[PDB]
C-alpha cells in the first residue's frame, strides 16, 4: 500500500516540490541487519530504492522499471534510531528530476543522506582467468571484525570466487529473514547490497585488510526485479587515490538484472 | 487530535514552507449546513480558522490567542464536493507569516479560494438610536429566497434588532447541531459567520434586496473563546461602491471575545 522506506507524499504549492516522510525504526523489516560499529545504518542501496520509488510516485509511466540513476551521492551515514523521521524531495519532470534524502531534527531542521539523479532508463544494449574458489564465511568474517557486521538478512552470498585478473564472481541468493516487503520494492536493496558486497573480494580491495564502503553510484540500470539474480560479478579498479568499481547481476539465465556502471569506495574509521 | 479542517503538515525542506492537506466531504460535521444556490460550499469563516490553525502549529507560543489576522481575501468559492483536498501552505516567521488555502485537482493542480496575513495579536485597548425589533426567522427567510439556505447548524441569530442609526443588534447561541469539533478549533467558523450574519440586517444591506457575501476580512481580533458569546454588534457603511462593515461579539458580561475591524461586502449572481 504505503512504501515502507519512502512513505507517503505530498506536493508543495509554492514550488513544483514533492516531499514524502516516513518513520524508520529499527525493528523495521530488516533494517536491524546492517550494522556498522555496533550502529543500526541505512544501507546506501537504500537511498536507489528510495530515488526510484519517488520518481515513479511522482510521474505517470507505463513499464516496469521505466528509470535509471544518473548519479547517487552519499553524503553521511543514517544512524537509525527510534523515531526516525526520513525527509525526502522531489524535482524535475519525467525526463529528469532529482531527489534528496534527509533526517528531520523536529520540524525545521534537517541532515541531508544523500542526493540522486534519476532519468528515463536507457534500454539494454577459455582463457587464463581460472577461479580462485573463497568461503563467504571467510568474507562475513574479515568485515565483521573490521565494523561491517552484516545480518541474516544480509547474508546473500552463498558462493564466491575471484578470478586471475582479480575479478570477484558470488554465487547469490536473497536470504529468508529478507523477503518481507520484498514486492514493496523496485529494487530490492538487500539484494542489491548483496550484488556491491561482492567489491569487497576483488584484489584491489583485499589488498588493503579496515573496511571500504560505497560513496557514489552512477549508471544504475535496472532491467528487471533484481531478487530472481543469482550470479553477481564485480570489479573495483583503482583510478587516481578514488577506488571505482563495476558490479553486475544476472538472473538463472543469465540476464541482467541490475547493471551498476560506477561505484566509488572509500575507507571509514 | 488532528484539526477537521486543515489536517496534517509537512515542512517542505527546499524552502521554508509548511504544507497541510486535509480531505473534505459534505457529511463531514456542519459543512453541509451552508448552503449557496443549493452548494455545500465552505463559508468564508473558515478560512479565518484554517489561517489560525496553521499559524498555531507552525510555530511554539504561549497563549490562547497570539494572533490577529492582519488581512484575508476570499478569491473564489470552494463548491465541497466528495473528495475533496484541501492544501494549505504557510510561509513567514512568528512575527508575521502568509497563509494561502487551496482545492487540489489531481496531484500537481490547485486553486486558490484564499489568502491570509497572520501576525502577532495586539493586547486589548440613553440616545436617539432606539432599537426596531425585529424577527430571526424574517432574516433567515429573506436570504433562504436569495441563495443563502443557513441549515440548523448555521441559525445561530435567535434575537435580532436595529437602531435608528442602521446599527444591527442581535443576540446570538451557538446552535445544538454544531457543538461537535467545538474544540478543535481556536476560532469556531460557524460562530464567525453567526457574528457576520447581522451585517445583512443593517439599513444598508436591506436597502438593497440578491443576497449579500463577504469577500474579504482585515483585523480578525480575538480575544477567547468566541463560542462564550452572545451578542454580536455589526454595522455596514457605504465609501465608494465598496460595502465595508465592521462587528463584534462580547459574551456575557459585555467582554470582546471577536472584533473585526473590516469587512467588505458584495453581491452575488
Amino acid at each position: 500500500d504505503t512504501h515502507p522506506l519512502l512513505g507517503v507524499g505530498v506536493t508543495d504549492p509554492t514550488n513544483g516540490t514533492r516531499v514524502w516522510e516516513s518513520e524508520l525504526d529499527p525493528d523495521l523489516l530488516w533494517l536491524a541487519d546492517f550494522v556498522i560499529d555496533d550502529l543500526v545504518v541505512l544501507p546506501g542501496a537504500a537511498y536507489a530504492e528510495i530515488a526510484l520509488a519517488a520518481a515513479t510516485d511522482t510521474f505517470a509511466v507505463e513499464q516496469d522499471q521505466p528509470w535509471m540513476i544518473s548519479e547517487l551521492d552519499l553524503r553521511q551515514m543514517l544512524h537509525v534510531t527510534p523515531g526516525t523521521v526520513l525527509v525526502t524531495t522531489l524535482t524535475g519532470d519525467e525526463q529528469r528530476c532529482q531527489v534528496e534524502i534527509r533526517t528531520r531534527s523536529g520540524s525545521s531542521g534537517w541532515t541531508t543522506h544523500a542526493t540522486a539523479t534519476v532519468a528515463r532508463a536507457e534500454p539494454l544494449a577459455t582463457t587464463a582467468d581460472l577461479e580462485d574458489q573463497l568461503d563467504p564465511d571467510d568474507l562475513y568474517q574479515r568485515l565483521r571484525g573490521a565494523g561491517q557486521q552484516h545480518g541474516p538478512a544480509f547474508q546473500g552470498i552463498v558462493g564466491l570466487a575471484v578470478t586471475q585478473a582479480g575479478v570477484a564472481r558470488a554465487q547469490v541468493r536473497l536470504p529468508a529473514s529478507a523477503r518481507t516487503g520484498s514486492r514493496e520494492f523496485m529494487l530490492h536493496p538487500v539484494m542489491m547490497d548483496i550484488a556491491l558486497q561482492t567489491l569487497g573480494a576483488t584484489r584491489t580491495a583485499t589488498d588493503l585488510a579496515a573496511l571500504v564502503v560505497p560513496v557514489r553510484f552512477a549508471g544504475v540500470h535496472v532491467y528487471g526485479d533484481i531478487t530472481r539474480g543469482v550470479r553477481a560479478v564485480g570489479s573495483l579498479a583503482a583510478a587516481g587515490d578514488r577506488l571505482v568499481g563495476e558490479v553486475v547481476l544476472t538472473d538463472a539465465n543469465g540476464q541482467p538484472l541490475l547493471v551498476v556502471d560506477e561505484v566509488e569506495m572509500a575507507v571509514l574509521g
